[PDB]
Formats: C-alpha cells, sequence, structure tokens
C-alpha cells in the first residue's frame, strides 16, 4: 500500500527555502522557490540573497538547501523515514566544520504548508578566518557527488548521519566541510526507523544569465540504495 508520507510526494510537488544566517556577525538572508519530484529524486532549485550579497561561497549551502524528495527504490521504501515523517515534519540539525576553519551550526524544519513543502532554516557561523577560503570566497562554483550514510538513530526516534564534503579549490586542492547531522520528528506520530543505507546525491550549480541579484541555481538528484549484497 502507499503510506500516507508516500502519497503526499507522487507528483511535482512547489517548494519554499528560507533561510536566515549569521557567519562571524555577518547577517544575511535567502530565499529559494523551486519544485521536487520525489519519482525520479529531483530537485531544481533557485536560490537569492535577499539582503544583498552573500557573505560565504553558494556551494557551502548546498547540503544546508529537503531530503523527503530522495528517490527510494521499490525494495528500499521501509527506510525512508523523511516522508513517513510528513506532513508534519522533522527537524534536521547538523554542525558542519570546515577544517582549518570555521563550523556552521544549522536548524531546519522541514514541513507541509498547505501543498508547498517548506524548508525553514536558522544558519550560525563561528570561528571563520576572515581571510579563509570561505569569507575569502576561494571555493569554485562547483559541486561534487558525494554518497551519504544514513543510520537510525533510535535514542532520538530518528536518523543520523556523518559525511565530509570536498568543496574543491582552483588551487587544485579541497576545503573539507565535515558535517554531523540528526534529525527528529515534529509530529508524536510514527515514523521509519531505517536499516543503514547510502544516499548518492549529484548536484549542478548554476546562474540564471537574467538575473542581477546574488543567487543560485541547484539541480540535484538524491537516491537511496541499500546494503543487501
Ligand atoms: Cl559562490
Ligand atoms: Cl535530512
Ligand atoms: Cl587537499
Amino acid at each position: 500500500m502507499v503510506s500516507k508520507g508516500e502519497e503526499l510526494f507522487t507528483g511535482v510537488v512547489p517548494i519554499l527555502v528560507e533561510l536566515d544566517g549569521d557567519v562571524n556577525g555577518h547577517k544575511f538572508s535567502v530565499s529559494g522557490e523551486g519544485e521536487g519530484d520525489a519519482t525520479y529524486g529531483k530537485l531544481t532549485l533557485k536560490f537569492i540573497c535577499t539582503t544583498g550579497k552573500l557573505p560565504v561561497p553558494w556551494p557551502t549551502l548546498v547540503t544546508t538547501f529537503v531530503t523527503c524528495f530522495a528517490r527510494y527504490p521499490d525494495h528500499m521504501r521501509q527506510h525512508d523515514f523523511f516522508k513517513s515523517a510528513m506532513p508534519e515534519g522533522y527537524v534536521q540539525e547538523r554542525t558542519i566544520f570546515f577544517k582549518d576553519d570555521g563550523n556552521y551550526k544549522t536548524r531546519a524544519e522541514v514541513k507541509f504548508e498547505g501543498d508547498t513543502l517548506v524548508n525553514r532554516i536558522e544558519l550560525k557561523g563561528i570561528d571563520f578566518k576572515e581571510d579563509g577560503n570561505i569569507l575569502g570566497h576561494k571555493l569554485e562554483y562547483n559541486y561534487n557527488s558525494h554518497n551519504v550514510y544514513i543510520m537510525a538513530d533510535k535514542q532520538k526516534n530518528g536518523i543520523k548521519a556523518n559525511f565530509k564534503i570536498r568543496h574543491n579549490i582552483e588551487d587544485g586542492s579541497v576545503q573539507l566541510a565535515d558535517h554531523y547531522q540528526q534529525n527528529t520528528p515534529i509530529g508524536d506520530g510514527p515514523v521509519l526507523l531505517p536499516d543503514n543505507h547510502y544516499l548518492s546525491y549529484q548536484s549542478a550549480l548554476s546562474k540564471d544569465p537574467n538575473e542581477k541579484r546574488d543567487h543560485m541555481v541547484l539541480l540535484e538528484f538524491v537516491t537511496a540504495a541499500g546494503i543487501t549484497l
């Protein structure tokens, strides 16, 4: 049968993203709009910095900017925590440690507001170097593919993950961003606690040639894979 959560994602769903950020005291806000199509694990979003110039590189915000849109293969459906929490939603919390630099702490509430899937985020960054790779804008405007290992977090009735993102720098090295993540349901209703599995991500960053505001266009695909060999 199709679950309550699953039924909400059978077609194309509008997405709204709102982020309020503060990195080393530099305040900024971002709004995003687009659509998700979970049947294909597909996200298409455009983000605009509504406060002027973004004080950090756009790529550093990609992981922060709706895992309920992942494609879970039929045989994997029992491991989809994210849709199972809907429509009431879930909270995603992360700490993102940029190696040899500062860290972000994020809290996101992901839930439906009517027919729109909303990702409401607060981000605080501390201990950044004003001339490091982040505040110095030394990251390439691109993005690598990554696999994320999802684990149940029984004590929190949710899931957790840790994974390392590699942001390419033009000197050929990378800026590592070490992510630690915990997700908790917003409702007190039932959720699916998964066995360990992977989410595979591909992300493409682009610009709208007609857009004068500081912005990012993101195309992202997310697909689950299991551990039955
Ligand atoms: Cl950028
Ligand atoms: Cl998530
Ligand atoms: Cl390196």
